């Protein structure tokens, strides 16, 4: 992971589909859908998902942001929160034309992106294309700084 690019899960899998979903909610009601959030709450919420190592490297982000904690007490990780998405799995890509320009002018804060994606499985499964592991799904794009 080199800092400046975005990183998406191509097929992420929620350990707890519900617990996530009502929290990630609560959380875009609460605080807004464009926020900063301290580095062990996005941590905590990184740790709801399991991703292949080849697919997304969340060990490593991780890592990165634990080192960030340690060399800059006060830097804060920024939190997009997107719902109503419509993005079938394996297509390559993810984000918005507004959310491409919002990651590219991000260079301070550690980027976490959510697309929160429902009501695409069955159209896809019916006609035998990928599908997400769940629906709703939550699909996350990282970028460090730089």
């Amino acid at each position: 992971l080199s800092g400046g690019v975005n990183y998406f899960a191509a097929d992420p899998r929620i350990k707890n589909v519900e617990a996530l979903d009502k929290k990630l909610l609560a959380y875009l009601d609460k605080h807004g859908e464009d926020s900063t959030i301290g580095m062990r709450a996005i941590i905590t919420i990184l740790n709801a998902f399991t991703v292949d190592p080849n697919d997304l490297d969340l060990a490593t982000f991780k890592a990165a942001l634990l080192d960030f904690e340690r060399n800059q007490p006060h830097l804060t990780a920024r939190m997009v929160l997107r719902t109503n998405r419509k993005v079938n799995q394996g297509t390559g890509a993810l984000l918005s034309p507004t959310d491409q320009a919002l990651s590219r002018a991000e260079v301070a804060h550690p980027l976490l992106i959510l697309y929160r994606i429902e009501g695409v499985n069955d159209a896809a499964a019916q006609r035998g294309e990928p599908t997400w592991s769940s629906d709703p799904i939550w699909v996350p794009n990282i970028k460090l700084p730089g």
